[PDB]
């Protein structure tokens, strides 16, 4: 079909394409990040919201995926095709967990708005030529990057 | 007959001019933040700003170039002038439309007079020597202070 | 995309497909009629309506295809090539744009309605076999074909 | 100075440019029609209108060149090159005069907006191939459509 | 007659003396940033301000002057001396009217108070030794600290 | 740009342009009825006038030509090319300098429809031809 997965949230995969391929951390930063702030409630027995839902069942899936990774790596005898198939799985298909992760984590910790805002913002800069780019990249923070708070 | 495209919108041939001639992103990131970005409005069977109907005309006018171009490699057989005309269909008229979508998609996105006191401070900045100016360059961003 | 120029006014690519290829004016006389109708409009600094916006971005569009056949004239030194290219410029491009200028002049001139109803019409005229076919084509007009007004 | 003849009034010398070059009385027909329905009001002292204005002053231009023709025929010995001028000045600038006593005959008969509209169809009807239209141009005239005067 | 230019803005040659020469802009410049800021009020057939006058009259003695270097390029046939005049003018002159562009163009865009206050502070950052100073010249800008323009 | 500095202040250079060439006084001429009548008023601290304004501007850009002249006489070696350039400066460019003078000093002087009519009427009298025209060109005054 046409799921799409983002579009239900209100981003695309048009949209999450002005980042680059490489802009996004690796599953296991955002497994770290996702088990570090909403642990608790992406265990629980309640609908929290559409993002934790989303973040379950993208998390199951990709548990799904590591015990297929472990099992070629244990069954398949041929070293060539077992090492290609573990590579493709953790990278090939580890991009698209980690667009997805990302999404999720950044879409719960700082809210719709704000991750939509930055994905045009960081559009308007990465298309930008080198030459008239600022070095201060747009970046998602709940605190200015110096904090001036004394006590 | 001496038409502006901008001049409807509040600004002017000579002050998109007024920016780096390879400050304003390529055409290919150009559609693709369009398509990202108001691909519903841009479909529906609605005006709903001069900026909308600008924008589409603009897409059409561009893909009845890359028809073109697509024509002239396949229809012209002496290389040298066939990847002349296809060069300057990428390059002039590539850079024309690139300021042209540049301007529509960042009006949409940020408001005319942002857009407008940016082409200004952006032109003033790199005009201004770089000892007396703020060391990073301008830039234009929906996300706010926290 | 699937932009369809008219179809933000009320038409569409099919709908002005029931008038033939041959039937549209040439690009020289629709330039003539839209500066000798709307050019104070056309220059003017404010939104007039949709269909000057639309009318003013085709005359931009059509003039940067001119400054390309001028410059394609002037650089191209095989004579072969160069007059396809300003044929092929001048033809089947300038078909795409007098569909256009026709479509965009008379919905201005004679209004919405009247050039739907127009379409509608010349569709059934054109579809009738010969042999059924009235020889008076319908067309558009603010007058009827005489006009008797004395004074 | 590139002066419009017809802006002034609200036509477009591009705007007449449609009728063609059969569609206006010899000059003789049209200076005849001047004088037999407007004698006594462009022979008065009085301001009338700018119509009046300009049939005067285009009136006084023809009788300077009828007698710049009569000087020609008289005084140049060279057959060829007479003719050639006389032609020239019956032909060119006889048409130009033909369009513009229509134009100012036909305005103070019928009314700036019904010639105005008059010129508008016209136009459509002359820009539309011989196949598409309906074979008998659009007239302009006090007579009805049947051409009988009762009452 | 002992004039100065900026006596009656309540500037001073002698307060604008401070502007190292590498301060401002170069006449290309400063002259693109006249004409895209202020272009329609510097045509205009208006009397809008002094700062208005005194630009208009800047720019045109900069063009007599332009014309002058373009002369001595062209009839000067000494390389040596033409290059001497040529230098001259696009240097000492070109200080000059850089010197009264950025008055003009900075006091239109930031304010009287303002850009006094910036040529005192300036006056005092430059007047102090470089072991006693901020190492970064104060900044007359409309840009945010930051250069990112939000909203 | 297309600045036509007299724009502004009511006229434009085709008005000017009735005006021969030869009929402006020298700039020496022009500057010492400047500095006759409005020195105390070119020299103050106040937007006098947009005249005044222009009238200090030109003044200015007068001086910095005769720095630019003296700079050449003194430095150019070439005495072909030192006079040659020199004779520019003098002339042509002295020439548009008192066109500009002259014209803010009658402005002025005696008013701007005055300067306008004047100007007006000077056409008539140069478009005039030789045997009709009076031999009394006209004057400004206000006398």
């Amino acid at each position: 079909m046409d799921i799409d997965p983002y579009k239900e949230f209100g981003a695309t995969v048009e949209l999450l394409s002005f980042l680059p391929s490489d802009f996004f951390p690796s599953v296991r930063d955002l497994l770290d990040t996702a088990s570090a702030l909403y642990r608790e409630a992406l265990e629980s027995p309640e609908h929290c919201s559409p993002h934790h839902t989303a973040l379950r069942q993208a998390i199951v899936c990709w548990g799904e995926l590591m015990t297929l990774a472990t099992w070629v790596g244990v069954n398949l005898e041929d070293p060539a095709s077992r090492d290609l198939v573990v590579s493709y799985v953790n990278t090939n298909m580890g991009l698209k967990f980690r667009q997805l992760l990302w999404f999720h984590i950044s879409c719960l910790t700082f809210g719709r708005e704000t991750v939509i805002e930055y994905l045009v913002s960081f559009g308007v800069w990465i298309r930008t030529p080198p030459a008239y780019r600022p070095p201060n990249a747009p970046i998602l923070s709940t605190l200015p990057e110096t904090t001036v708070v004394r006590r």
